[PDB]
């Protein structure tokens, strides 16, 4: 099971419940998946089994068809949320982090047009791998920070938060409408243009403001 | 807090985590799979709890299944070895946020996974339960029998459900499957009264 870790690689001592993430929060996302932006925040979970450490090698599924990467700022709730003011959440957030949300393209395409549930396109085992997070007070602001994907030497995603469409604390603020947010819980932010196929051997340096991890698929 | 429990109320030791969900599971109502989270989980012996702004919550009851050793990528025959008892559950819905969902073709965790969705009793062992394919469902509100059903009538059964869905998701220990609900699914309100049976043991309860 995977285990919350800071930057160093120091075990957390929060519990590891659920992922609470967004879709379609960039509109050059939404625009390169020939979608629309939504009225409110399109919500999704990810379990605990989709949850693992980036650092390490990062398997993928055979069967399902191809895999693509989501680079997206993770957020880790310090404190639990229920119906939340935007005060209550910004006060609740401990730390921050980079993760992919991988996700079954093709079979993602499929769910949309039949109108069914996302979770075997997003919630698979190990769809979620993650850094470790950095303390809200050396972080910055949280919605000016840069993300960037490479992948085999070339730049995949390079993004930065500010172009969110529904900032972070509104958000994390909607989400506990619908989900009580306990303390260890994580939520993702929404991935930026550029996603893309993986593939076995692939190296990716992924980076969060000046903060660098690498890693391999297999 | 909810905690797993035995038909009668004592504590089981497995660990609370989530609940992998089957829909279109009965005919009258590719596996399709989703799944609810850990704050789904509540006591349905305890006063259910509905939310007041998202529309019209409607009742599916279903059979639900504690998983007592870890499944992924598991043959039909792990499975069965796998599971540690049987209980009955609502999988609350709700119905108009979900048409919603469908027809932009949006995931349905706020209809499905919201905090509370998943009202479930205690387990019976899989030794006293007797024939998990042949059990009796049934839903009574305010004296009015809504649903009324058999797990034979599953379209995908229990065990080869189980198999399918370790292919995606890791079971651990503790993690609960339901099975899908049989036809009559509908609204429910603040102040309804519920008879819940499984094989004809009953539990009451009421929404607000
Ligand atoms: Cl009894």
């Amino acid at each position: 099971m995977y285990q919350h870790r800071d930057w160093q690689g120091a075990l957390l001592d929060f519990p590891v419940n659920k992922v609470v993430c967004v879709g379609s929060n960039y509109a050059e996302h939404i625009k390169e998946m020939g979608s629309t932006a939504s009225v409110e925040p399109v919500l999704f979970i990810k379990p605990e089994t989709a949850l693992c450490d980036i650092r390490q090698p990062v398997s993928i599924p055979k069967d399902f068809g191809s895999v693509h990467h989501e680079i997206e700022l993770a957020v880790l709730i310090g404190t639990p949320l229920k119906q939340a003011s935007e005060d209550r959440v910004a006060r609740a957030i401990a730390g921050y982090g980079v993760a992919l949300d991988l996700t079954l393209r093709e079979l993602q395409a499929g769910f949309k047009k039949a109108g069914q549930p996302w979770e075997k396109a997003k919630a698979f085992d190990g769809s979620c791998p993650i850094s470790g997070f950095i303390p809200v007070a050396e972080f910055g602001d949280a919605q000016q920070a840069d993300l960037s994907l490479t992948i085999n030497g070339e730049i995949r995603q390079q993004g930065n938060t500010r172009d969110m469409i529904t900032p972070i604390i509104p958000l994390i603020s909607y989400m506990s409408r619908f989900f009580t947010l306990r303390a260890g819980d994580i939520v993702l932010t929404g991935t930026p243009q550029g996603v893309g196929p993986m593939q076995s051997g692939d190296m990716l340096k992924i980076m969060l403001n000046g903060k660098t991890v690498n890693t391999r698929i297999i």
